[PDB]
């Protein structure tokens, strides 16, 4: 777990129509950062805000002895794209991500900085006081189950964006080819050592959440497609089940009619429907056959590392 | 909006079986360009013309003190491919695109040059006197709706090829991997600042329009495929609707028959048809599942920028 | 048509289980090449022959003052792959391709060399005395129709491998990414100027043709897939036709039953079948929608030139 | 078959939850390697073992005068990925692969080393005493049939991982783009000369086999997808068969009804079902049409060599 000590830190905050909370956010974040006794930097990214957020950001950047860098984008690209834009400019050894709605307490930064200074590459967080509602709860349960099945371990909370990373992870991720990503998952791919911290949560003080239904469906699709290619494998299973059922039912119908003779007027249509079901299952099998190669192409185009080494131990003589 | 002043301009005109209009076009364009009081250049591209257009082009290029460069292609590749070929040779700071049928008045060039000299990267145009016909009007309405939904702003008129660009945009676009493109849309992807101008329109004086039905369907397909990958997402919605309807209808049939007893001779076939509809919906869901990964692969292969920066504002101390 | 004069020539002959014809082939080819009065070279490629062809090839290469180079492959890759292997070693300015079964008269080489020396990049050939049989004739007719529709001109005869190319074409083709190709078509993509020559044809003197039914189906698939992506567009047309027919038939059934009342006992099943046909057509439309993006990806991965320039004509002052 | 003599050898052993067999394995492998009278090296790779295997590996590496290198991975990637990780560090001229369960006798190493020293690039092995059970036997029969059909020769036994390779093969394979591979097959792609050796087999002394049902299905899929793209071609054949059958049956029904008049009450539904079957076959044809291009894209993205040269024989004068 040994690592070089941290001497500078950077903070990345995506902003999108959050003029109401920005004034308090700036003061609280500045106080928290100054409480570290460490060199600090702040970067604010405007994801195509329609309100006056950009004006406040530039005004803050123009204040005397200001440590705030303002970055403007020509349109709305998304939260993670803005985070990548922020990463492209950071100069500190440790990177902190934070939300602009102020639901994440800025006062938790020093704990993350300390734990990362112990030597850990990636430090996560878990919301001890987490709202419970059937939709979010079920989604989180299924998503965490899939994540632990795939990665081999559970990360506690994936939806919390209050996290810390070291610069090498940022440099590694920034060179990836894939255009769409989920930063918390993509970070664990290159992490040699990880930990977590409990933190408390609060509701947004002003405005409304920007994640609508479609903007949430897109996020779910991105997450699932970034995790695994497994869904392409269930089509063949479903087709096999349907085909076996149809074939067995047709054979049983033939045997029953031969043994007992005619029974109903609509017997022939039933046999034809059974054959139709068998063909429909064969169609699912074919689609899964296509999906296998499609997934292979996707993985090859992605060009992720084929393996990751945790450490190498040579003897006294190489 | 500050930018370096313009000192040279270049004009690109695709030619394809337009011998009738070329003589007048050359004179009018030369007069318009000379009215600028600016260094000017003209490039004519032959997109595999079958008539004598190439002979007229070479003769014009061979005239004394001629500023016309003639470029010949071994076959018909298309309008935008010819425009790219022209861009590959331009030397001026500002680039002007114009049609050879002379429907676009060459006299509007100085206005575009002046407005671009103000500092704007991309200057468009809008046809104030635009022909109205149900086909074109509906197509334009739907296309503009989709464009404003995707890009976030409307461009006024996409079908008008009388436009201006600065050289950096040309260099950026010329290095893109994609083989098929729509220049007006691809230009806005890299534009930091854009404007528009009203202009008048006229019908072609000679000949007939070269865009047939199939040559228009191909253009529509290219435009839609260059805009977005959304169409791959509607298949799953349609499948979900069909499957839900079929399942509900089958359950209702079972409940009704149990409550009221037999009602019709053809009841079983109705249940079988309901099951068939459910499976057919599942098939659409599977095809959409494939489409998600196909779109991901397409975007990754394209390799467009993940974000574009409008400007960065550091404090007095970096 | 001006070009540098030719001073050396090279000949490429694929060999695959042709020991019977090789002795006569070597003598006739040597005589023909020596009749040119030009520096000449010969390359023989063994495509994994099971007979003693390799032994004869090496023996010929080991003869005193022999101009024959023998190349052996670890397995059977195909005719065009062997031709590419030959191209990878040629040193002459002009390249000649010839078959090993001796159906192509070696005595026609000097005519090709002379015509190429006139300046033409690519010289083809046409079989004046061509066997007629329904299978081959219909296949050639349809293939030539498609080729002339796509490329814009007809090449006369595509199945004749007796052809000539200049070295720059070979170098251009050899750097293409695509693993499967049809050399005659891929050559015309980069040819600035082409011509043809009539030649006579004969049946193979010994052995049997190596192209079986499956080995011919694979060749047809390679040719069609190298030509165009159009076949992916007919699925949507077929689906549209089927859906329109089904919808019209269902509406007509409803109208007729309302106007005239009940007519048959099996009316409901007919309506259900009409709805089923409509959905089946929608499925074809969806598959074509997928095919559009698949073809786009294929073209982008291929990375062929976006345009080819025949010549550029600057004025007296650049 | 001439090749440089071997002076150093390396051994690669994947380890995954095999603490029970590791102590005996280390001693037996050390004795076998020391019996060669040749410079030797050993590399142990931990594929994310949950038991104490890593502790034993590091302890062995820390022993005085130890020739064992221990490599740890952050998670379970697979057997072949671990073998690739081992290959990334080997320094010897010849590479030996061995299993950790000790079913492969380590005493067979010197025979492989000697035969490879004769000059062969790749040396395989065949299990003379092989367990027979319907599942494994049928799978091996079909797999070997497909392998010999594709590659042109049979390898004897593909499931035996006790094999030897020279360093150039390792370097060639290590630069391949494909993320998923089957090492024995991928090795033969670049092998100029290969041989085999009989060896005896034994059951694992401790623990249980780690290859479950799903972990075996994934391996079968990887093997088949690495071999060939043929499965995408059978869909069109099946569709053609179904469509021809349906069309013939419908025509026969029409002819029979016209000749003999009405015969059954359910005649119309039979004709409709025949039409439905024809359309279903057309759907398979379309899916195969898509599969052709998908396979082309897969092969192009893979970027394997278009041909491999066994040897070149120039005359006395080049
Ligand atoms: O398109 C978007 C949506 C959100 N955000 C930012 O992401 C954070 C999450 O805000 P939101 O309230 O939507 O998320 P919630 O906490 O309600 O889940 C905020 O800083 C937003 O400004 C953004 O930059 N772009
Ligand atoms: O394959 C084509 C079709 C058109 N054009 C050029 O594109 C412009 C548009 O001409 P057209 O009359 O077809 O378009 P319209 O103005 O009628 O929409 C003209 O300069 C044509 O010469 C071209 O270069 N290649
Ligand atoms: O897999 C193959 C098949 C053919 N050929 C060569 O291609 C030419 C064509 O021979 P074939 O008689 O099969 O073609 P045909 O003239 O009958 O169409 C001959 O030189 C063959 O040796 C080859 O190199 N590899
Ligand atoms: O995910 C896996 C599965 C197996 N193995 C190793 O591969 C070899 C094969 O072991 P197993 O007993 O599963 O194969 P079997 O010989 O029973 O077919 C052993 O050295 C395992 O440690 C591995 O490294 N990773
Ligand atoms: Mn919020
Ligand atoms: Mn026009
Ligand atoms: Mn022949
Ligand atoms: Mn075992």
């Amino acid at each position: 777990f040994d690592a070089a000590p941290i001497k500078k830190v950077s903070v990345v905050i995506p902003v999108y129509n959050e003029q109401e909370s920005l004034p308090e956010l700036i003061r609280r974040t500045t106080t928290a950062c100054e409480s570290l006794g460490k060199a600090w930097e702040i970067l604010l990214i405007d994801d195509g805000s329609s309100d006056s957020s950009a004006e406040l950001m530039v005004k803050a950047s123009q204040e005397a002895d200001s440590h705030i860098i303002s970055i403007l984008l020509n349109r709305n690209y998304g939260q993670h794209a803005a985070i990548m834009a922020g990463f492209s400019h950071v100069s500190g050894d440790l990177i902190i991500t934070l939300d602009a709605d102020l639901q994440n307490p800025p006062e938790e930064i020093p704990r993350l900085v300390a734990k990362a200074d112990e030597g850990f590459d990636v430090v996560g967080t878990v919301r001890q006081n987490r709202q419970d509602s059937l939709f979010r709860k079920s989604a989180s349960k299924i998503i965490n189950l899939l994540i632990q099945r795939t990665t081999g371990k559970a990360m506690g909370d994936y939806g919390c964006m209050l996290r810390a990373y070291r610069r090498p992870i940022i440099d590694t991720m920034l060179r990836c080819h894939e255009r769409s990503t989920f930063i918390p998952i993509l970070a664990n791919i290159f992490a040699r050592r990880a930990t977590e911290i409990p933190v408390h949560h609060a509701e947004r003080e002003f405005g409304d959440s920007k994640y609508s239904f479609m903007r949430l469906i897109n996020l779910m699709y991105d997450l699932v497609t970034c995790l695994t290619t497994t869904p392409l494998r269930l089509l063949s299973l479903l087709g096999s089940v349907i085909a076996i059922g149809g074939f067995s039912l047709s054979v049983l119908l033939i045997v029953l009619r031969l043994a007992l003779g005619p029974q109903w007027a609509a017997e022939g249509v039933f046999m034809l429907f059974a054959v139709l079901f068998t063909f429909i299952g064969a169609q699912f099998i074919g689609m899964g056959l296509l999906g296998e190669y499609i997934g292979r192409i996707y993985n090859d185009v992605r060009a992720r590392p084929r393996y990751f080494v945790q450490q190498v131990i040579y003897p006294e003589s190489t």
